[PDB]
Formats: C-alpha cells, structure tokens, sequence
C-alpha cells in the first residue's frame, strides 16, 4: 500500500506533494550547476506483488565550463582539471606586462551548459 521511502539524490532534489503510498507521484529536479540524468519523476505502482516505484532516482551531474583560454605573457594561477558553477579563473602578466581587462573571469551556465561569464584579460 506504500512505497519505499525515496532515498535521495546527490546535487538533486525530491519532491513530494502528496505522500508516497500507492498511485502516488514524486518528481525529480538537480541543483543550480547540475543537469538531470535519467528520470523526472515517479509514480508508485503495483508490479507483480511489488508496490515499488515505477522509475530509478536520477542522476544530477555537474556542468563543466571548457578548459579556460590562455593567454600570451600571462598566467593562470593554478589551473584544475575541471571547472564548475561559481568556479573561478584569475590571470596574472608576467614580469614588464601591464594587464588591461578582467583579472578573474567564472564558470557560469547558459541552458544547462558550462559557460566562461566573459573574455580573459590582456597583458601589453
Ligand atoms: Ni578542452
């Protein structure tokens, strides 16, 4: 007469408007940074003398910006292999360059894709 109590999702969240017995519905959302892999929802059903959920959790995994432009007689301080939401750049120029622009530039996200938030500074 009643489903399993839902578990949870890493960096997702669950939602549930009106308990979890039979012929209930919970749906499934991921947090600011994540895209949804799999299911968007679940309906508790009856399968042979199972009251289970109809679909598995979803995954919610994290949106990556592409790797960060270089630029030429500068740096980046500490470059990672992978960049997230909120996750930020800061260059510096080399020794006799002057940098013209923005020193930090961050990972942001333009539907549901990782995104740099503007153009890496400029040592003259
Ligand atoms: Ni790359």
């Amino acid at each position: 007469k009643s489903c399993p109590n839902p578990g949870a999702i890493a960096n997702g969240q669950i939602d549930v408007p009106g308990g979890i017995l039979f012929g209930a519905t919970i749906s499934f959302s991921c947090n600011t940074g994540y895209k949804l892999a799999g299911s968007t929802s679940s309906f508790c059903l009856i399968s042979g003398s199972s009251v289970q959920w109809s679909d598995p959790l979803p995954e919610c995994r994290e949106i990556y910006c592409p790797a960060p432009p270089q630029i030429d007689n500068g740096i980046i301080q500490g470059e990672r292999d992978h960049y997230g939401y909120r996750q930020s750049v800061t260059y510096a120029c080399n020794k006799g360059f002057t940098m013209i622009g923005e020193h930090s530039i961050y990972c942001t996200v333009n539907n549901d894709a990782g995104e740099w938030s503007g153009p890496p500074p400029e040592c003259r």
